[PDB]
C-alpha cells in the first residue's frame, strides 16, 4: 500500500528510514481524473515490490510546501528516488510505463 | 575511442543509433584506480572494432539513473549489449578478457 504523507518533515523521515531502497511519490489531487484511474495500478505494484520500494503520496492541496521543493506543475507526476537522490521524473497517465518504471529502478491536469 | 554518456536520454539514443553492433558500455570514476589502467586497451579496442562495435562510458558519480538502471554495483563494469538485449555483464580489471570477451560478440571497488 501507499503511504500518506502529512508534511515535508514527514517526508524527509520517510527518505531517510527507506534506506537502499528505491523511493516513489506520487503527487496527486482529489479533482484529478487521471490521478484515480492510475491509483489501482500503483497500489498493485506497491505490494509487488513492498521488500524493494517504498511508495509515497503527496496530495498537492494540502503540500504546497513538498509541491514547490520537487517542482511538480502537473498531474499525475511520479517522483524516483534513491538515497536522497531524484533519478527520474515523469508525469503522465500511462500505467504501462509506470510499472516498467518501476521494475527498471528496483491524461495530464494542471 | 569511447564516447562519454551525458544522460539516459542519450544511451537511449546511442543504443538505438548501434544498430546490430556491439555496444559495451563502460561505468567508471575518477576515483577508481583499476578504471585508470583498463582505459588504454579500452580505446585499442575501440579503434581496432570502430566498424562493428560501439564502445560508450558512463561516469557514475553523475549519472546515478544510468548505474541504478543497470543494477551496477562496482567498478569497473562493462556491460554488453546487442539490440537493446544485455547479453553479457563483467566486472573487474582482466584486460586480457575484456578484449576477448570483445571478440566473441562482434582490482574491484565500490
Ligand atoms: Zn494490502
Ligand atoms: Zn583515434
Ligand atoms: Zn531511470
Ligand atoms: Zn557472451
Amino acid at each position: 500500500m501507499v503511504y500518506p504523507v502529512r508534511n515535508k518533515d514527514d517526508l524527509d523521515q520517510q527518505l531517510i528510514l527507506a534506506e537502499d531502497k528505491l523511493v516513489v511519490i506520487d503527487f496527486y489531487a482529489d479533482w484529478c481524473g487521471p490521478c484515480k484511474i492510475i491509483a489501482p495500478k500503483l497500489d498493485e505494484l506497491a505490494h509487488e515490490y513492498s521488500d524493494r520500494v517504498v511508495v509515497l503520496k503527496v496530495n498537492v492541496d494540502e503540500n504546497e510546501d513538498i509541491t514547490v521543493e520537487y517542482n511538480v506543475n502537473s498531474m499525475p507526476t511520479f517522483v524516483f528516488i534513491k538515497g536522497g537522490n531524484v533519478l527520474e521524473l515523469f508525469v503522465g497517465c500511462n500505467s504501462d510505463k509506470l510499472a516498467k518504471l518501476m521494475e527498471k529502478h528496483a491524461c495530464i491536469v494542471d
